[PDB]
């Protein structure tokens, strides 16, 4: 497992950092990066608040990048993972992270599948919360990070 | 899409393929949902989702070629998978149930738990990732076609 070898005393959130990259047989890069809203370990985003990050990102980072394949909460809940296919491209994320935070900070419109029909826990989001960890990130400012090995 | 699934209508505990995308040179990339609890009818605490996934990034591996990753899902109910090659819902569900098994019978310390290695190490409960893994076991997995709305 992969994830367990970052070091995350030394990684200064938040940021987006290639966490790795593999190819298919024929040779396509997926690329996946680590989308890091809070700093390890300080504290992090409400199952509620991420779960609505996650409807929100899944649209937003799709509208602003091609080739996306998913955008996931972390368990640790201090940030997502993105899917790419694509060869890495760290500025590239950085901007289009930050093009869907400014997206996600404005959402003012009901969230995208909320539902019983649509979302598996259609009771649990919080919009409030969402819109301002997207805005607080912001006001710290992106940065690409990186990879800092144990 | 994930919001074109119908949710009242499938039936938990079941292994789905969730999509698939063609790579550039023909290559496939498998999307599946993995899922633990039925829809809305209650979800799995953020501690022991967390240690799930802790075990399961390990345990999909040991039994599963091409995996990219396994995450969980923000609705709490299961988690997504992401897979390098065709579909083969037959394979991940067999690949899920002896994953399942191995966290069912994990008695050893939590992989990746530390401040090093974790992003919030102090949010994780074995106890119920164990018995989260025997009630899947218990109810049953099967393939699960996707119905949309
Ligand atoms: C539940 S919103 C969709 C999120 C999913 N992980 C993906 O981006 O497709
Ligand atoms: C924090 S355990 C590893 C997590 C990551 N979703 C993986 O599948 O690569
Ligand atoms: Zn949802
Ligand atoms: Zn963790």
């Amino acid at each position: 497992v992969e994830s367990f070898d970052l070091d995350h005393t030394k990684v200064k959130a938040p940021y987006v950092r290639l966490a790795g990259v593999k190819t298919t047989p024929k040779g396509d890069q997926i690329s996946k990066y680590d989308l890091r809203f809070l700093q390890p370990n300080q504290g992090a985003i409400d199952p509620a608040a991420i779960h609505t990050l996650e409807h929100l990102l899944a649209g937003y980072m799709r509208d602003h990048l091609e080739g996306v394949v998913d955008v996931s909460p972390m368990g640790c809940r201090t940030g997502m993972y993105m899917a790419v296919i694509g060869e890495p491209d760290e500025q590239g994320v950085m901007k289009a992270f930050e093009a869907a935070l400014k997206d996600t900070a404005g959402h003012d419109q009901p969230i995208p599948g909320v539902s019983e029909l649509e979302c598996g826990n259609y009771r649990d989001h919080d919009l409030a919360a969402a819109r301002q960890h997207a805005r607080d990130v912001l006001d710290q400012g992106l940065k690409v990070q990186e990879t800092i090995l144990l």
